[PDB]
DNA sequence: CGTCGATGACGTCATCGACG
DNA sequence: CGTCGATGACGTCATCGACG
């Protein structure tokens, strides 16, 4: 029946709005955690160019 | 006119959802250059790590 | 072939801060 | 107070591939 139909993808539609909502907070957590690492990353870089300092002589 | 403002909404809509689409290809992008920088700074370090094995 | 759930695209409403 | 553009939340339509 049409009008079941259409009740369901109210349903589908609420869904999947949903979805789409979560994966963007995804994304921004991505976003978020990749560039705590980086620093993490660059900080240690720079943690071993200070050991490569003092072995430096 | 009440008409009027519908119209005017309805390009609105349009300009909004093309901009929450760039919104969200931006934090793709992001990701993507995130992760490259990332790697570049990972293998850098164990060039380092190389660097200071070459002082033993 | 008819149906299902997921989705992209779209128009409409409600609501907001800003403006005068 | 009316009005404006932006935008979050919806419901609807069209379309998909999958199923039987």
């Amino acid at each position: 029946k049409a009008e079941r139909k259409r009740m369901r993808n109210r349903i589908a539609a609420s869904k999947s709005r949903k979805r789409k909502l979560e994966r963007i907070a995804r994304l921004e957590e991505k976003v978020k955690t990749l560039k705590a690492q980086n620093s993490e990353l660059a900080s240690t870089a720079n943690m071993l160019r200070e050991q490569v300092a003092q072995l430096k002589q």
